[PDB]
């Protein structure tokens, strides 16, 4: 599963925590530390380097590396990680989520920052969201031309010690009304 | 659980869909009928009549009948339920979910829109959101001053009928891209 | 149809416009003038007092003549008509048009500016859009409990007078781009 | 008009369709069809290459194949069509409606993000709307200069198909206020 | 014309003044000196008081004294003046330009500002702004129910003193950039 | 200056905190309670009951108390205090800073918010901001009439601990850029 | 003065006229033909070629041939005129008013806007806004550094026969609400 | 402290003064000539070439001569100062305050506007700033990597002057409201 430091580490700062605001920012970064064990463990599967917020200036150049980085107007967006494959461009963002809601986000803003650089560069641009949901720990991938590509991906993993580790939080700070409704 | 005759009203409805958009329909029907569901049980538990989004005027005039309701300024916000103790206005909504952040939205929203009624009435009022996990079944309350007004509150309830409807809908529309990413 | 001298003004007016202005004028009264026209028959169809416009607040006093207008929390919409029948309003507005879009922004205006008031009153308001698509000349109407009210609705009209003025109006201003992208 | 397979790809739709937000991509695609109709055969009577939604930077690439595609300053639209004659670079869209709302919102949004670059280039941009109002049939171009070289367009068609599947599909759901009142 | 006391005081203002911003405020002092200038001989030729910036409310209550002032929705305008006759209200505005903008904008507010308050009371309310044209001297008025009930009206004034004194505060901070581009 | 027990507190707390938001915590509490002495110390000086925040509301009923709190039009604002003496109203908002920023933008919405009810109660409302530069430790005042009332005015006080319980903050938390970029 | 046959082409269509719209559109097109005409004879004045709404990018290309129009990042403004001399770029925006207020307006978006370009290019961009205003006809310049180039710049013209068709306008028109209120 | 020509023109302009408009603009000019001594003083300790306000296309030059000024795409910011070391480019602004407030608001458009640019040119892109108290006179610096390469600096300087005069000016409009409420 997670990494056993990593994991001994959370511990410990839920362990010293007293405040409210300190709890709030282990319960964030529980939630990039899911994302990220899912990103390495997802990469794994798919036999791809693994890769975290790439800028997209480094993808094209990557891609087609006569471009100049001084003036192509690429946009400003750093997807999870990038496949380009028969003059496919693939962009990947990885999810843990319940709900489709942070991928519709995701998929709108790449999508649309991306139209006018694919008819550029003449590739076209996929905008590929795997998302796992945590409870079930179903994969569900939008792009049916990625699902092509890769017909049958297990990443068999769980979850459970970053449940664990939140219900110790929420044990520790579920009557502080601070906590409860801190952003 | 659930009544059995709306479970096997989303059986039909999943059976006999064939669009994406009918079936992010039902996704959404399966969310509401399980905020609902949390509603009813959570309102036994409390001992309070069972109650959804209710017109703030209509909570003004059960409290307080002398006031004109053609003529009090007063805000325009539909809580799921209310409670009226001690003189004191405890405002209550139920949430399901797994993290706090449509907590943190209605909170903010019923605290704002409430404050001037508060003045005007020499009420206090208290905003009550009541979450579920539906993962870990815990119950998160913020409000310090409703906890010390019960004994402790148990709703004691699964949404396994639920996770299981939402598994045959994604078993019949996980291939369509439309479902996956349809808001 | 619309009575001669409406016809006979439109096409004075439409055969002394040289100016984009002018003729973008006629344009937006030739609309207004379509819209009155279904609204007359309309009503004549459902039995009930033509009205245009009617001030929310009139229609409260109307209904509920004790509520003093000078103190009453109620919104300011002035919709094409309305009827008050076993203690339902009806708020009522007339469209003519092959689209839906109009509806839609003049129901979630009215219905969303109505839910406070219908609350204070104890009176449910139901917001009525009865369209006409003026090719086809059928009915569409939101609302299940009008229909429920008046499930038979015969408007026996048609526009046929509207769409030859327009056409006439575009011939003469076919070549004025200024008018062909003018906007109201 | 549209050839059998299409009719009766939006007959079948119509027939199975139980839900307002079905109905309603039917209603969508249907407009969507209409358009692209009329467009093959506006461009068989104009005798240019029929097109659809064609990137700007491909346009510029055509008429001037020396500039590179990457560096260009150039703005990011997509119109249906495009002619480059007697170096002027008329920028086409097709249009089907009974109005010039959506004419004017293509227009503006064209016209304004082309200036520049017909600066850049030293080729003047002309913006072509060319609308069919579907009842008339009668075709309106706001551009002077593009009628100059045009000024005989005969489009010889009909959208009867069209109007009769979108009054089937209103017949159909004429009592789903979630369909009378759903937004594309 | 103007009084001689406030054009001895303009001067004295311009021959102390050494800064732009002491300038630009007296600008902005003679143009609003002159609107009032207009306003009161326009008030003399009509023949009714003399007004400025009355609150709304204030007009409400003077011709409906039974209004309730702690309730009545009241439209927060200020303008000019008014006048009140066969249950008409004329809602008046002073305004002295070449050009109509000002009034153009002055009249929409007005006018939408006021649609409520007008079907509340069952009063016609009428927006009137009155131009005059420094340079032609025409008045210029855009009700003409407002000008049937007025229609001669005849102010004989004129405006040299504010235009000398304006080429006076120009002649000596025609060459100060701050002063020219001063707001 | 101030109370000894407050000084105690925030010396533990500057003692124990280990973490930017925790420190950031005690440098706002450190500036409201700054705010909140300077407030007494003045109200003493003036003779003046001590208020803090006191909804406009409240206000409009200790003066006029016959108003229906139900159905007045008033402004939702919360002032810090007010004297109400020979039938004018002064809204009081301390402030302790050394720039006039916060004060124009106090001086402004109370301003413009208290126009209307002004009108409609018949009641002048000025608004008067009081201000002490806690270096200088000069008192600055807008309002001609609150100071006509109050010719001289003596707060002779002292911020030294709030400056020395600052720096032992600034000292453990120096070098932690989160808490240097702290909002 | 102006052309004759343009003064004559206004006369017909004033004649001609009978609609408020059209009668404001001759207004607006008085307006442009008078800011022209002091144009024409203003740009005699100062021995510039006449020119009116020139696409910067035009102007690069004519003091820096060299320059890739293609690639050249810069602002998208049309000012009147131009004068390129000693390597500083003087951009010239003719105005006739009485007031600075479009001068000011057009100042500040033109200073914004070429800011950059500026720094690109190496070359000192001074924004020059000459006013004349049409009831004195004293001439305004905003640039010390534009006034420091020129011997005294004299355009000795009058605006007589403007007002004078704006005379004839408000003769036929003044009585229509829909003129007097058209924007 | 600070040049004894500067500290006696403010004096001047300060004895010459009798209009708000113009103490407010020795106001803003004191804190202009107090953060620009910060800044040279500064400079001087860090022994880094005194610069104020460089555009960024500038700092790119310098840097990396190859690059085509009119071509690039650069963020159009004018720090105070920059250090370009060991190919890393750190951005310096320059503060003085007794808050991080304006040190936040000039970080977070700096780091946002230069993350691009960083990628284009390959080169970390530090954002420095560097604030001094100027009543405890401590030195804040966000930049821990900065602080590595500097890690004793010692700006021994006072304000005194600067507060003497701004305590003068506040004697002499004291009591002026527009003054003491200016922007
Ligand atoms: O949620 C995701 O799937 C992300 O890929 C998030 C991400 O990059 C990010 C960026 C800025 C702050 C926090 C997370
Ligand atoms: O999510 C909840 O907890 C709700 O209580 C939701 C709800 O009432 C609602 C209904 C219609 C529109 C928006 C929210
Ligand atoms: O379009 C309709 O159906 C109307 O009923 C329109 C209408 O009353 C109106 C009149 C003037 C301005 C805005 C709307
Ligand atoms: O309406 C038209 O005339 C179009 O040409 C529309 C079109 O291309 C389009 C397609 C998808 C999204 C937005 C516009
Ligand atoms: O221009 C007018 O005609 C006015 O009537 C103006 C007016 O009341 C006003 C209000 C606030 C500030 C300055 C002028
Ligand atoms: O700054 C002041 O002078 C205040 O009086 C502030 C104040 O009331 C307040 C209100 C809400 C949150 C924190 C402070
Ligand atoms: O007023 C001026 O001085 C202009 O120079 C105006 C002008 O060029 C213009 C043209 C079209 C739209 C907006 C301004
Ligand atoms: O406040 C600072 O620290 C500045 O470095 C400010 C600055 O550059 C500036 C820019 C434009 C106008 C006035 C000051
Ligand atoms: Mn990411
Ligand atoms: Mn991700
Ligand atoms: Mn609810
Ligand atoms: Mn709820
Ligand atoms: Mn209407
Ligand atoms: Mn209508
Ligand atoms: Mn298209
Ligand atoms: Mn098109
Ligand atoms: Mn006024
Ligand atoms: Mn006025
Ligand atoms: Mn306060
Ligand atoms: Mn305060
Ligand atoms: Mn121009
Ligand atoms: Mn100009
Ligand atoms: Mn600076
Ligand atoms: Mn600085």
């Amino acid at each position: 599963g997670m990494d056993y430091q990593e994991y001994q580490q959370f511990l410990a700062r839920i362990n010293t925590a007293r405040d409210a605001c300190v709890a709030k920012d282990i319960d964030v970064d529980l939630l990039m530390a899911r994302h990220d064990y899912f990103g390495r463990e997802l990469c794994k599967s798919l036999n791809i380097e693994y890769r975290n917020d790439v800028p997209f200036i480094d993808i094209i150049l990557d891609i087609r590396p006569e471009v100049d980085p001084l003036t192509i107007d690429a946009p400003h967006i750093t997807p999870d990680n990038y496949l380009y494959i028969n003059n496919v461009l693939y962009i990947i963002d990885y999810k843990v989520s319940v709900s489709n809601e942070s991928s519709v986000i995701t998929y709108d803003k790449y999508y649309e920052l991306t139209r006018d650089i694919s008819d550029r560069l003449s590739i076209p641009i996929e905008i590929v969201i795997i998302r796992i949901d945590p409870v079930s720990r179903d994969l569900h991938i939008n792009s049916d031309r990625f699902k092509e590509l890769y017909p049958t991906i297990v990443v068999d993993i769980n979850f459970n010690q970053f449940f664990d580790l939140k219900q110790l939080l929420y044990e520790k700070f579920g009557d502080d009304e601070e906590f409860l409704l801190k952003v």
